[PDB]
């Protein structure tokens, strides 16, 4: 995390200054959990350090971007190699396809390929129940789950793939394309 040595499997869309201008915003991003003495490197930074800032609050996708760029166990989450990897996703040359297939990672929660019924409610009812979603709104989505898995389940199973969110998302691909940052 802190130093710029041991084995950075990085295959990313940052030249040499774009990776140092990054390294400068996660060492801002790093020192409160560990605040004068950097310890714990492969393991901070976590959802409180990212929490800390001004507009990280009513994001409901905060908590879903740390999962995607790191995770697996709590507080065990986003080191510098990870810090890179993702935001390569959302930089200016970085490829229609590694976009989308993030945009279908913030819907599968648990990372083994397939959008289920579940995830698709739980995701979007972290979104939608934020400016008073009354019993005929939220009902209106938990109706409209299983009519859009119905449509595009395509292969059979109950359960939305990567090729079978690319059918309705991005078949010619212009919402796969609107994913940019500025670093």
């Amino acid at each position: 995390s802190k130093e710029l040595l041991a084995e950075y499997q990085d295959l990313t869309f940052l030249t040499k200054q774009e990776i140092l201008l990054a390294h400068r915003r996660f060492c801002e991003l790093l020192p409160q959990e560990q605040r004068s003495v950097e310890s714990s490197l492969r393991a901070q930074v976590p959802f409180e350090q990212i929490l800390s800032l001004p507009e990280l609050k009513a994001n409901p996708f905060k908590e879903r971007i740390c999962r995607v760029f790191s995770t697996s166990p709590a507080k065990d989450s986003l080191s510098f190699e990870d810090f890179l990897d993702l935001l390569s996703v959302f930089s200016d040359t970085a490829t229609p396809d590694i976009k989308s297939h993030y945009a279908f990672r913030i819907f599968d929660f648990d990372d083994d390929g397939t959008l289920n019924r579940e995830d698709l409610s739980r995701l979007v009812n972290c979104l939608t129940g934020e400016g008073e979603d009354t019993r005929l709104s939220a009902s209106e989505m938990k109706q409209l789950i299983d009519n859009i898995l119905e449509e595009s389940d395509i292969d059979r199973d109950g359960t939305i793939n990567l090729s079978e969110f690319q059918h309705v998302i991005s078949r010619s691909p212009d919402f796969a394309s609107s994913f940019k940052i500025v670093l």
